[PDB]
């Protein structure tokens, strides 16, 4: 693959848009610093954060509905957006991810600025592998 493929469908009121990776970075707002459940240490996850991916697509208030290559998927809800505005990452220390390391795109919240480092609902919401993302209006 490489930065100019598309890796993510959004979905807005019946349309979609197709996003390559190089275009997600061009709109990358947000870098998170967090532990992980299933990382070691702090790593650095840079992105286009949930608040921006909303701007872009014409909405303030959404939830958004995430779905992954492996068909995992969980609904980010508004209030989350607003409280701890969770990164849609496309980095890991500065660089891409691949597949196999959860890539191309995964859902990161500011778990230790946040002490919710042992918060198993907003875990859930971390959906790595993303393939698509529709935003769901009131
Ligand atoms: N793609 C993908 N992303 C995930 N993100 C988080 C978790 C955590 O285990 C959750 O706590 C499970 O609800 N599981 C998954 C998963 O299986 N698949």
């Amino acid at each position: 693959s490489n930065a100019q493929e598309p890796i993510l469908t959004i979905t807005h009121q019946g349309q979609t848009v197709s996003a390559t990776y190089q275009e997600l970075l061009a709109r990358s707002d947000l870098t998170i610093v967090t532990e992980t459940p299933w990382t070691q240490g702090n790593t650095e996850f840079k992105g286009i954060s949930a608040q921006a991916l909303l701007a872009w697509m014409g909405v303030k208030q959404a939830d958004l509905k995430v779905i992954a290559l492996n068909k995992y998927w969980a609904e980010i809800p508004y209030s989350d957006i607003e409280k701890y505005n969770p990164v849609f990452a496309i980095q890991n220390n500065g660089k891409p991810m691949q597949i196999r390391d959860r890539g191309p795109i995964w859902s990161i919240y500011p778990l230790s600025s946040s002490g919710e480092l042992d918060n198993e609902i907003l875990h859930s919401r971390m959906v790595w592998q993303i393939s698509s993302i529709e935003i769901i209006t009131p």
